[PDB]
């Protein structure tokens, strides 16, 4: 009863029983008294709690399998010479098909980030962007999928010149350290301190200059909520930050960013990412164009992030002022590209993890990273 598998068959159609593959399952890290998590691994009480939200975990897994298959595909063809628009459209086209896009029930969780070099996040081309990926570019591919609002935020870094190899290794190791440190009752600040320690243990040499990799201090991981990419809690990336503990049942985006610059990002370049304020309720709007755009946003994205290209594909035109109005009203928030100093290089690696009652599941883990 098999069939096609190349990037064209929806993940849902690949599993008739509706049960999707689990990600990497890890035992929760010990504590002071060396209290391991071997007991919680099968605990009858926890096993029940976990099984109670099996439908939720399952949805994350379906979205994760889509993410794994989409990215494996992307890595096979992304090459310098392609425009950033060509890259994002080809990736998104596949993502939409594998996730079996269905309105707000299944689809793309957020725009395809493809931030270059000193820019670390939130850059995706808008219409007319002629930017071309270069051999020496360090591109952060950050895209998301979701099933019923259960979001998979996962990212990796693309390079073609081996000179960035140790920088990527540093960030990948830092992210895996954060993933290993994460757990129920674990203080967020400890995760950040652990991440910084690993990150900074790496020194790299690029074009004759040496650098001690720096975590981007004002960037971080975050808890994830249904249809809410950033539920409220933040996972630092450096020491001294977040005096809160991770809790059972929570879901986190564990990401780290390393940089050869100041280790700080600032808003720069034209904005492409936007997202309705999760807390803003219904707001009556009479302005025709603004009213229509808000309706389009509510129908197609809800509280999920979107980009200008996604408005263009829906047939919307000359909507910039309306979009600005929504932002000025506080109904929608702009999320411009976040970049370090000109000339610097930034790298990123990210995974979504489920803090399940019985274990810690790195649901987006793959054979690649
Ligand atoms: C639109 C949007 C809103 C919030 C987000 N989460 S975040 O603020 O913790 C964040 C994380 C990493 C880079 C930049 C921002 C993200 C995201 O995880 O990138 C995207
Ligand atoms: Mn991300
Ligand atoms: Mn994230």
């Amino acid at each position: 009863k098999v069939q096609t598998d190349p990037p064209s068959v929806p993940i849902c159609d690949l599993y008739p029983n509706g049960v999707f593959p689990k990600g990497q399952e890890c035992e929760y890290p010990p504590t002071q008294d060396g209290r391991t998590a071997a007991w919680r691994t099968t605990s009858e009480e926890k096993k029940a709690l976990d099984q109670a939200s099996e439908e939720i975990w399952n949805d994350f897994r379906e979205a994760a399998e889509a993410h794994r298959q989409v990215r494996k595909y992307v890595m096979s063809w992304i090459k310098p010479g392609m425009t950033m628009i060509e890259i994002c459209e080809k990736l998104e086209d596949c993502s939409r098909k594998l996730i079996k896009e269905n309105g707000l029930n299944a689809g793309l969780a957020f725009p395809t980030g493809c931030s270059l070099n000193n820019c670390a996040a939130h850059y995706t081309p808008n219409a007319g962007d002629t930017t071309v990926l270069q051999y020496d570019d360090i591109c952060k591919i950050d895209f998301g999928t979701h099933i019923s609002g259960r979001i998979i935020d996962c990212a990796f870094t693309v390079t073609f010149n081996p000179k960035y190899d140790t920088l990527l290794k540093a960030v990948k190791d830092a992210t895996n350290t954060g993933i290993k440190c994460a757990g129920i009752d674990v203080r967020l600040c400890d995760v950040g301190e652990a991440i910084q320690e690993v990150m900074e243990s790496y020194e790299v040499e690029i074009d004759g200059k040496t650098y001690q990799v720096k975590p981007i201090r004002n960037l971080n991981g975050h808890s994830i909520g249904q249809y809410r990419i950033h539920a409220g809690k933040t996972v630092p990336i450096i020491k001294g930050g977040e005096a809160t503990r991770m809790e059972e049942g929570e879901v986190y985006a564990i990401e780290t960013f390393g940089s050869t610059g100041k280790g700080v990002v600032h808003d720069d370049m034209e904005c492409s990412h936007y997202m309705k304020n999760f807390d803003v309720g219904h707001v009556p709007i009479r302005l025709p164009r603004t009213k229509h755009l808000l309706n389009v946003i509510n129908e197609n994205f809800g509280t999920l992030a979107f980009c200008r290209r996604w408005l263009d594909r829906l047939g919307e035109s000359k909507y910039l002022m309306a979009l600005k109005n929504l932002c000025d009203l506080g109904i929608v928030d702009p999320y411009p590209p976040l970049c370090d100093i000109k000339g610097s290089y930034t790298a990123q690696f990210e995974h979504t993890i489920l803090l399940r009652p019985t274990c810690k599941e790195v649901v987006s883990r793959g054979d690649d990273y």
